[PDB]
């Protein structure tokens, strides 16, 4: 009964342990990557959740590298994720906005001007990226060949990061999650074969994590510690991008820097999803040592595995992916020891209320 206990994490307290993962589903209106009162419906029947972190969201124009994806840099983004969180709130859940750049993984014809995406070095991401086709669905498209971030633009990175920060304050989210993996942006600039700079922001480990980090110190200044949770995937491969060859000593050191700052949480992407040997105990024992805050699994769980985790103190709270997107109560089913719905893949990206918000409670 330990996973469906309270925990604080940041400025508030989630009601249990059973958090919902950052799902993409690509269902914004296009143009404008607004979010839709559908939108709000789907996250409404998942407000059981201890904490709703929300699907991948562009913290700028340039930013985006997927179709259908919403943002929260625009007015109009702002005024629809504001009736999101409302709605959440009214049936006592809490959510948090994940905020991303895209960085190389993403398409030339997304961006504005129709130009090459950004990133730490001028190197193909070598995978592909969701456009939307002539009938409005989601089509997987090779990555375009990015653009070298030039020194002067950095500091843009960290005012796009701090704006849409204050954005998800406006917008009523409880807290921010930093996407800082899965082979974007920030986590492009954190591995040594994505990031190839010679200056300030490349080569040591305290250079790759500078961006990162500035961005961390530009939103506890904007809004709080308490307020910024940040996602890594600091071991294995994600979307063809490794960690380097010192990927353990490296995620050791990010961690400590971001358990100093007491920021509101850690959330993991462990490598079990995505193909690859899972966390030791000694190193699970590593990370708490250096991050004293909440720590989030997440990637190929069961209650099982998070049951004993969470017993031994090695993290604080689980993330759910596909099981929250068939399973609107999956809080109560979980409880109840029930079965799950079975997950319709073939509705996860684009496409309307089928696959999205037609899956049946208990
Ligand atoms: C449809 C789908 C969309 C996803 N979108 C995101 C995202 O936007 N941001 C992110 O950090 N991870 C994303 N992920 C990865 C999940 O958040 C999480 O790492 C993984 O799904 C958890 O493993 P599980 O599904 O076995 O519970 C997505 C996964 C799926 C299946």
């Amino acid at each position: 009964e330990k996973l469906y206990s309270p925990l604080k994490v940041g400025a508030i307290t989630a009601a249990n342990r059973i958090f919902m993962a950052p799902l993409t589903r690509l269902r914004s209106i296009e143009p404008g990557d607004i979010p839709t009162p559908l939108m709000a419906e789907y996250y409404r029947q998942r407000a059981s959740a201890g904490l709703i972190i929300s699907e991948a969201t562009q913290i700028s124009a340039q930013a985006k590298g997927y179709a259908g994806a919403p943002g929260i840099h625009s007015p109009e983004q702002i005024a629809a994720w504001k009736k999101i969180t409302a709605g959440v709130h009214a049936e006592n859940g809490h959510m948090a906005v994940q905020l991303w750049h895209t960085g190389r993984i993403s398409h030339a014809s997304l961006q504005p001007g129709g130009q090459a995406p950004v990133a730490p070095s001028a190197l193909s991401a070598g995978t592909r990226t969701s456009l939307r086709d002539e009938n409005g669905q989601a089509i997987r498209v090779e990555t375009s060949m990015p653009r070298a971030l030039e020194l002067e633009e950095i500091p843009g990175i960290v005012n796009d990061f701090r704006q849409a920060i204050a954005n998800a304050r406006e917008a009523g989210f409880d807290l921010v999650e930093l996407h800082s993996a899965h082979g974007f942006l920030l986590h492009q600039f954190l591995s040594p074969s994505s990031n190839h700079r010679t200056d300030q922001y490349g080569g040591s480990v305290e250079n790759r994590a500078r961006l990162v980090l500035e961005v961390v110190d530009a939103g506890i200044e904007e809004w709080g510690a308490d307020r910024i949770g940040i996602r890594v995937s600091p071991i294995g491969t994600f979307q063809n991008t490794d960690n380097g060859p010192n990927e353990e000593a490296d995620a050791l050191y990010l961690i400590e820097q971001l358990g100093k700052r007491g920021i509101a949480y850690l959330h993991m992407s462990e490598p079990d999803w995505a193909g690859g040997e899972p966390y030791t105990d000694a190193f699970r024992e590593k990370v708490r040592a250096r991050f004293h805050g909440p720590i989030i699994g997440a990637g190929a769980y069961t209650v099982e595995k998070a049951e004993t985790l969470i017993g031994k103190g090695l993290i604080d709270a689980v993330a759910f992916g596909r099981d929250w997107i068939a399973n609107p109560d999956l809080v109560a089913r979980l409880q109840r020891k029930a079965e799950l719905n079975p997950q319709r893949a073939e509705s996860f990206y684009g496409g309307g209320a089928e696959g999205y918000t037609d899956y049946p409670t208990l």
